[PDB]
């Protein structure tokens, strides 16, 4: 098992995560690169695998406590930048890969807390750590 | 931690906050201009970053009560103006962007209130005051 | 604060409210004409305003109980027109627009009442009474 | 008030209403014109009215019970037809419409009823008898 | 009323029905020809009926118990068929027509069951037996 | 009856499941090639059956402990492959199929877990080993 | 505004209208008789305008009502001849010109309607009854 | 309302309608021989009419379904003639003209039917059987 | 910048703009004298210039309105003229130029607008009053 | 009904499909020999039929899987020859004729396949196996 | 990667962008010489190369935004002449080439901006700056 | 099944691929020189085959990222020569074809890329690598 406190999204500015993250999710996809030729053993569906593009999305939401990194990613935004994002797998490692800052998002309630979603799109080429 | 009561949007007539603010959300966007070259050190999508367009859309909800920044709502929809709005976020800052008065609409209920949506979007060039 | 009972859509036959109006719901819109040139002094996205077409819809359930004003929105839609139609906001004021009776339905059940919905969109230029 | 039991659907065959009547709803529609010239005294969406098409659709649900106009039904959907439908609101008065048998579904479950939903929509001019 | 547990989908190998069969649902379709001529008594969308193309969906869920029959649809699946297929109605009988096995999927989780959806269509032409 | 526990995907590196398993769900499908002649002997539509196409799909969900063959799937995902998978049926027996690692996720909470949703989808012919 | 619905064309047999009349289309039009002299006050190219000739041309398009003015159509077109045709303007009045019936067919699919396009161009001098 | 299920296009061998028959034109012409003399009215385009050579021509979409009056087609093309041809229009009647066989063609995709495109062009007078 | 509500075409009876404007377009044009010698630099293609005609077109769309400019427009067609018609452009100012009719074109469907384009174009030397 | 996989163009080498077999026409024309004498029963165009030369043309589209016949091809193109090329029809037969190999192109995207056009057409007699 | 918001098209006066310049498309082009000398190792086309002419176009869109530059472009097309232009690449660097003015065009709508195109091509010898 | 990453345009200076190459097509073409003596066994169309001339044309897409790759390629266009291009064809091999650089266009957007379409068309004799 595996603490959900353990996957950490992180800033650059050196790399230090921000401060509200209620959850996060990174998600990656490809798209299916669909190679139907009329012969196939069962008339199954093939498939070709490695011509499909990839990529990655990541979605953090959380409670605005002002930060360093929180005021990063606002200057991420307005001066529209590429740089190197940084997530950690408790037991895997660290991606590290260069992503935007495609949508963020603040949000406040007459009785509740000044909250916000943070969401990412792949950029670039990703690594693994292991 | 920051209270949701200390994120608000304002309108000008000189800035003040509408009536009922029950729950507001700005939000940002970028589309993701895409730059898939077929070089690509493990097949991954890479992206541009800064070509994208960049956004915001406000969402504010709230409970009708008769002000003069609710009339002025009104009056920015009926005689249609792009105004400057500004949303402070906490410990951030106000955001002081010209956004559009999008969609708005009041409801009621047999039993319930008279209530509002108000949803904003950007139209030109934002801020931040830190 | 402002009572849900006192905002009220009415017809002309001299305005008189419907029957069931349970819960009613004046929805606005504007198009956001998107004016993005190349420049923008961080890539933001720029707005025109005045330039989107604006719109209003009336959503209005309740349950079915006959009268002159239920039978004449029947007769407004065989008969299909565009007549007045007017919404009063509690403390704004009414707004006694144009507009026509795009789709009703009515519904029963074995156990319950015999209910519509009443959904009407803008068909011309509104006003507001202050 | 008018009690949910009296809005009937009834088919021909002379008119009967159908066995399981669970939940009933006609739904009528128009699909709104938009005539909106350059001018408009704010900019506002100016429609036609009485230029668009206009429906009506049937909605009901229920338990199968058979009866013959429970078998009629099938044999309107097998060969497929568009008699006349007709649904009484309470105090308003019938319909009397040609409909069509649009989708039926029968549905059963491991401890459940034998259910369905059956799906009508408008097939020529309807009526009103007041 | 009639007991949901009387309706049946039932496969060829003479026929039988399959083990978990928790849920079914028959659902009919036609896609309603509009032949809305510019005469219409009140502008009235008119319809054709009998030149509208008819369906038929089988939707049957269960619980993944293995037999024959069970082994049978997928022997369908992947040798791809257009058997004919069977459902009772309780009281008004078969329907026994030709369908195709277009999605099934078998599920399980950590602590519940082997699960299954079976999604059919209609593939030919269909009957019944009174 | 079949427990939820015995139906298992699982990777090749020889074939092992991997570790966090919450929920999984094999999918097929098929497009349903419509041949619908103009004589149909009630006007039913006609189906081809064996000329569609068919699909399968994997979505798995659990929470991420440490295995290799939770590695395996990431060094799937980046030298993007498509390899051997294979998923038990109860009863029935493995599927053996080449799929592909279309899109995977990794998601955290501030309390809850690391937990990782893994969706794929075919790429060849499939079996079935009764 | 004016309704789409009014605008008419119209055969002889004392004029009616055809059936099917889902969308009409009269086109004017003139060839521009380009009168360019050397001399011109900016090199701007100069025309003549009266000299040029003009046309009219109805293209209207329906579904295949049987109706005698349909029947007169096939009977113009058959018997060729260039009768008076009437083409109302909702709030202008009508053109009463002389048009041939240049180009007709009749079209009908699988599963639609039989349908019809009707194209015509003007044969003499044309009118205006304002 | 006419069914578009009921025009056909049928061949000699005695009077047959094609297999695939998915959707079909038949389409008149007529090449609009223009007489405009120096006078005219107000310097309209004179027209004569019935000095115009007229024309058909059939288009007809469809699904390959092997047929005896399928073959007929092929074996039309490659002994090269011009039998009759005879097009019902739902309530009009036939047409029942000597066309000739102009351009086929079979298409096929990986995953698709066998379709085939039959375009036909007059060939001699036409008829008409009320 | 400008709002498209701004640009505005003209007729003379003083001037007026007619009333469907939904989308107009002013379009310049030079044919591009091709003055290439042997002789040129890189043999590039060398132009001249102020040798080439140069023109002007408008096509003016919209809603059939009747007025008094919009039965101008029909007695300019009929009475050829080439009177002097202006266009704004916001900021830039009028042109002011004599233009002709050269092709107008009035549509109307079975459920849409009596809609209408208005082609014109450049009939003299032109201005621009800044 | 007919699969579209069983439709198949194949080249010599004895005759092997080729590889990406993605969408594949096979299309025949006739250039239809207008033979209009002065008299003719209705001014009617006639037609001769057997004097027009008639065509056949294969489009093959597929993804670039290496084969020996997709190597053969290329060498069909390099030196340039008209070898025997079959298709079959599904229930149809073959055509086996001879076919030159026009014109060809291999394309690829930054991200998609290696896919290629394959377009032939007609050199000699073709036949047909029934 | 470049920015598209970097390459500028840019007018002389000295040079300013011109206002609206959304998108914007230098568009170089040589009309290849062909040489095919009855020699040739494969039959193969042989091409000259520099013996044929090379252009350069320059297609510009945008809203209109009064400016200086904007006013240019009228007095350039007015008063014809073939002054310097100069465009951007990114990281090439600019062109710097005698252009003319050939087609400019404003547009506006009801509802939409002021926009306009404006195409431009070579008139003389290009060059680049590095 | 081969990638569409894999094909890959290359220029000289020794190759290297451009920069941006989105998407390329290589296209072949022969001319069809047709032969159509008066006999032939069925009005058939006779060609010849290799008396046609045979062609290649290279169309690449991309976005503009500065490499000397793609700094050759302007000067291939101003300096204008034939030199040796390359395509390699996956598992096929290379091309190595001397080919012009017809026409090359730089574009870019205001929000959108430097992107680039490069053109080129076939100066000679061709080859293959195996």
């Amino acid at each position: 098992a595996q603490n959900g406190k353990d996957l950490l999204i992180k800033l650059d500015l050196q790399f230090e995560t921000i401060a509200g993250l209620r959850a996060t999710r990174i998600s990656f996809n490809a798209e299916t690169v669909d190679v139907t030729s009329l012969e196939s053993q069962g008339g199954w569906r093939e498939l070709l695998g490695g011509a499909g593009v990839r990529s990655a999305s990541i979605s953090g939401a959380g409670v605005f406590k002002d930060a360093d990194t929180d005021e990063r990613a606002r200057q991420i935004f307005f001066d529209g930048e590429v740089p190197e994002f940084q997530v950690i797998i408790p037991d895997f490692g660290i991606v590290q890969g260069p992503f935007m800052i495609t949508s963020i998002d603040y949000a406040g309630s007459h009785n509740g807390e000044a909250s916000y979603e943070l969401a990412m799109a792949s950029a670039g080429a990703l690594s693994f750590t292991a």
